[PDB]
C-alpha cells in the first residue's frame, strides 16, 4: 500500500478486468479513474491560480504576498478537514 | 506556460528561489503552502488506496456490490463542488 502509486495499482487491476461478466464494474471503474484524474487537476489549478495571483504578480510587495500566502494556507488547512452534510441540485 | 501538471513544480522552484533574508517570512508561507497541498494529495492517493483494499480486494464481495460501490465513490467525488462541507462542525 504505496500512496503514491495508488492510482497505478487501480490502473492495473482494470486492466485484468476482461472477463465480458466483469464488464460493468471495468467501466465503473474507468468512471473512477475519469473523476479522480478531474480531481487531481483542479488541485494543481489551485496552485496554478494561487501562483499567477499572488507570486508573479511584481506588483504586490512581499509583505502581501505573505499576508495572501498565509490567507490561502489558512483556508486550505480548513478545506481539509470539511465534513460534507449535503450537496445541491444544479 | 501554465502546463497544469507542473503547478506544483513551479511552486516549488519559487520558494527554492527565494533565498534573501527580507523574503524569508514569504519562504516560510510558501512551504506551509507546499506541505498542506502535498497532505491534500496524500489523501486523495489514500481515498484510492481504501476504495482498492476494501472494495476491489475483497473476495467475499460480489461482482454486482463491488460495481455499486465503485459507482458510489465516484459519485460523492463527482457531486463534491455542489456540496455543503462545514470546517471544524461539531461531534
Ligand atoms: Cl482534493
Ligand atoms: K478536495
Amino acid at each position: 500500500q504505496e500512496a503514491h502509486r495508488a492510482l497505478e495499482l487501480l490502473e492495473d487491476y482494470h486492466a485484468r478486468l476482461s472477463e465480458p461478466q466483469d464488464r460493468a464494474l471495468r467501466i465503473a471503474i474507468e468512471r473512477v479513474i475519469r473523476i479522480f484524474k478531474s480531481r487531481l487537476f483542479q488541485a494543481l489549478l489551485d496552485i496554478q491560480e494561487f501562483y499567477e495571483l499572488t507570486l508573479l504578480d511584481d506588483s504586490k510587495s512581499i509583505q502581501q504576498k505573505t499576508a495572501e500566502t498565509l490567507q490561502i494556507a489558512t483556508k486550505w488547512e480548513k478545506d481539509g478537514q470539511a465534513v460534507k452534510i449535503a450537496d445541491f441540485i444544479k
